């Protein structure tokens, strides 16, 4: 059908899992992108 | 299985991933939505 | 791989989306959740 | 194609909606992370 598309999604999903993990594990690196993006505005 | 749910559903969960990024690199526009559904709920 | 599984997982992907939607739009459904959990634990 | 790769994605995309939920439900258990993560860290 349109295979490229539903495994990349399905693919993403886990991805942003791990984002999810990561951004409590590893606490500090959304510290920094946070600050950035509101600095920036 | 027909194909347009799963097909809409996996395209939603980048949108999901997409909405994520978004949220924290353009703060204010997800602000103004969480504003207006204090003021209306 | 059957149907079930995957149709109840993508929908459920749908749904998650639109429960964070729900999260911000109609704040008070999550907050008598939320106060429940507080409560008992 | 790659069901094994799908479906172990889409469990996954099954998998955060219950963390989500677990989050705020059992509300001392992220806090017993989240002091581990601060206090190392």
């Amino acid at each position: 059908s349109s295979d490229p598309l539903v495994v990349a999604a399905s693919i993403i999903g886990i991805l942003h899992l791990i984002l999810w993990i990561l951004d409590r594990l590893f606490f500090k690196s959304i510290y920094r992108f946070f600050e950035h993006g509101l600095k920036r505005g």
